[PDB]
């Protein structure tokens, strides 16, 4: 039935959009954390070179 | 209205493809984060002795 297929797709689509928003938020945060960690590595390199 | 079902199928395909890509980018970024944090810890140790 067209009605059944449509309802199933609408349900999947609502569920996928919520999963997508979650993953988008998690990605943005993880990327920000990676940038921080990499800049930590660089700051420590300079501090370890300014000491040694 | 006539296009209702195919548009839903198209959206569905679009979302599923985006979902897989984001899961892939997330796992890759998480792995890089783990490596960088581990570099920080390794460098903390070498800095400790000196």
């Amino acid at each position: 039935d067209v009605g059944n297929a449509e309802v199933k797709l609408e349900e999947e689509n609502r569920s996928l959009k919520a999963d997508l928003q979650k993953l988008k938020d998690e990605l943005a945060s993880t990327k920000q954390k990676l940038e921080k960690a990499e800049n930590q590595v660089l700051a420590m390199r300079k501090q370890s070179e300014g000491l040694t």
